[PDB]
């Protein structure tokens, strides 16, 4: 029984928002397995969403376009459009195709995103296109069978890792050194892997499976 | 400096979903402080929505109003309309003025739902609602200084309790005797109490101020 780790990148902020790519890595919750940072990234995917056909049908919020525009060229390189984009409705089936081929319990996983109330529901309302595609009205939606986990298995990272560490504001967790070796800036399956590795950590932590390691004795990507 | 608790009644699923009532509750983050039952109802508050004004404009899935359909005629009163109800930007007006008068920090406080995918979008929903009335377009609204908490500081109540216990899927937490003395089954705002006061205890069985009561000893409208 694994879990599993999202993560969208968008141009905007609604559940309609225009999406860029979304990375989903399956993982293991147990907290005596500590799975590795290469792994966790080769069991990842990222599905690259083409954005122009997504005028005219999701969201292009400005203050989001202004945002990409000042942020660095690496990161604008990650989210140019290039031929692996594919229109959101092949992107979500891939996505339900990645679920159903890894592991995930549709009444007992738990999805995990960094901020509940912004990946979980857009990833809701691309599965809505789901049924909006076979004619169901808008009222009458209803995926509660075609979504990754249950609702109430939705799970957030800022809350997890704050509350593991009993530090307010603390939504980062420090890994010890040489754990994120490999780690590319603005690779979406990397970012998901971190998270996926800060939140094993602070469950060993709070738990005490190990200690956290010093700020001169950590990988010093892990620092916030 | 206090967080708050938000949840809404609603007969929809997304961000858009017609609202039936929303609770609010400022409450003091602090471990050491705890507040009791009695002195949070009497801080909360509840706006109540006209559920009439919202067709044509907000969401009505089939689902949810036959889940709603199901439930005790205890559970229904509190859907029926009534004077106390408001329009939806009357409402929302009205949150924020709760907001502003409860020594909520823009920047540092924190806002709590149980879910936090289900009531923050519609919350920011609704905000966004005041932009709108302001004739801004979609593609340009930009709510960030409406917002109660900064979106970084929305936190969800079942990764907390479920984390501060250590217990997978626990998202209950245990009280001692007494502490929900006077509670109201389907009461919007005595919901809203529990949580704070679940959510508080937890924090406390974690920090090793308290130590939690056992089965028997505990108040059993604490219990799964």
């Amino acid at each position: 029984m694994f879990d599993f780790i999202i993560d969208f990148e968008t141009m905007g902020s609604g559940e309609k928002a225009a999406v860029i790519d979304l990375a989903v890595i399956a993982f293991d919750p147990n907290p005596e397995v500590v799975e590795t940072f290469d792994e966790l990234v080769s069991r990842g995917i990222k599905i690259k969403f083409d954005l122009k056909s997504q005028k005219g049908h999701r969201l292009f919020t400005k203050s989001t376009i202004e945002w990409w525009k000042n942020q660095s060229p690496e990161a604008r390189k990650n989210i140019a459009p290039s031929d692996e984009d594919v229109a959101t409705i092949a992107g979500i089936a891939k996505f339900n195709d990645y679920i159903n081929a890894h592991n995930i319990d549709p009444w007992k996983s738990q999805g995990w995103c960094r901020g509940m109330s912004f990946d979980f529901p857009i990833l809701v309302d691309l599965i809505r296109d789901i049924q909006r595609l076979n004619g169901v009205s808008e009222n009458e939606l209803d995926t509660f069978k075609l979504e990754p986990c249950k609702f109430w298995n939705q799970r957030d990272i800022r809350t997890r890792i704050e509350a593991l560490l009993l530090v307010r504001d603390m939504t980062t967790c420090p890994l010890p050194k040489g754990t994120l070796d490999g780690f590319v800036a603005h690779d979406s399956i990397h970012d998901c892997a971190k998270d996926i590795l800060m939140m094993k950590y602070a469950l060993r932590y709070a738990m005490g499976l190990e200690d956290a390691p010093s700020e001169e004795e950590c990988d010093p990507l892990s620092l916030p």
